[PDB]
């Protein structure tokens, strides 16, 4: 069943996040204070609101970024492939990540080879293929690595040329779901992803194109999920939310870790066992 989960991994905010997390845009500073809440409130809708078993990784403070456990692993069925970041700066935050998967029991491969990186955000994979953004955090090696790792599932490749990851602009919403936004770059790399697939996708176009990432969950006693970004922080793409009478939506604050470029799926790695 897509978009079930039985575990999810996150890992702890460092104090050095507010000052030494990457960044592509030098804006207003973080609230680390609230930075932290907004993680506590999204740890606790996945495992106290909908019942999943949390790993919680502490922080490490040389790992800045360590938050982000999106980026170091992307699980599919029993395996959990660990990437190499694209960003040296946050390779080592593998070490940990491997070590949970393993105790997870899931089959785990690692991405060894030098001259290749993938991002975790780079990748969505949709319940039937994965599409697999090449940036400047994942190169064509990585996307290899990933489709050699993931054999049942086709893999494409989509440019990604004005944001960090591709789902900067887009996730999946639903079973046949992609959540997009309206840029002219979102739009462009959507109307790639489509011609790769024979299949056919429906989509939630959203104004504001880091709303177009969000988390869907299949819960037992709950069923369709979906985590969406707050009518505060982006009124006109909550109002598109607002009409999924056939989800059951929760609206997740994320403000903070948005000025270092996380959106909603960068804080957690899921699990299905
Ligand atoms: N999947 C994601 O949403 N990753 C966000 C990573 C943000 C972090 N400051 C970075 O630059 O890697």
């Amino acid at each position: 069943t897509f978009g079930r989960a039985t575990h999810v991994v996150v890992r702890a905010l460092p104090e050095s996040l507010a000052q030494q997390a990457l960044r592509r845009t030098k804006g207003d500073e973080v609230d680390f204070a609230r930075a932290e809440r907004q993680h506590q409130l999204y740890v606790g809708v996945l495992g106290s609101k909908l019942g999943l078993q949390v790993v919680q990784l502490p922080a490490d403070e040389s790992l800045p970024d360590c938050v982000f456990v999106e980026d170091v692993a992307v699980v599919c069925e029993e395996t959990a492939l660990i990437t190499r970041p694209g960003a040296p700066s946050r390779r080592k935050e593998a070490d940990m990540m491997k070590e949970a998967l393993e105790k997870l029991q899931l089959n785990i491969v690692e991405m060894k080879d030098e001259n290749a990186t993938l991002d975790g955000g780079d990748v969505l994979f949709t319940g039937r293929e994965f599409f697999v953004g090449l940036s400047k955090r994942t190169n064509q090696r990585g996307a290899e690595i990933l489709a050699d790792t993931f054999k049942d599932y086709a893999v494409s490749t989509v440019p990604v040329v004005d944001a960090l990851h591709l789902k900067s602009f887009c996730s999946m919403a639903g079973p046949n779901l992609i959540a997009i936004g309206s840029s002219e770059s979102a739009q462009k790399a959507l109307k790639i992803m489509q011609q790769m697939s024979d299949h056919r996708y429906d989509k939630l176009t959203v104004p504001d194109d880091t709303a177009a990432n969000c988390i869907y969950l299949n819960i037992p006693s709950k069923g369709h999920v979906l985590l969406h970004r707050t009518p505060e922080e982006y009124p006109e793409s909550a109002k598109v939310y607002e009409k999924l009478k056939d989800h059951m939506l929760i609206p997740v604050s994320n403000s903070e870790l948005e000025k270092v470029d996380g959106l909603l799926t960068c804080s957690s790695v899921l699990i299905n066992k």
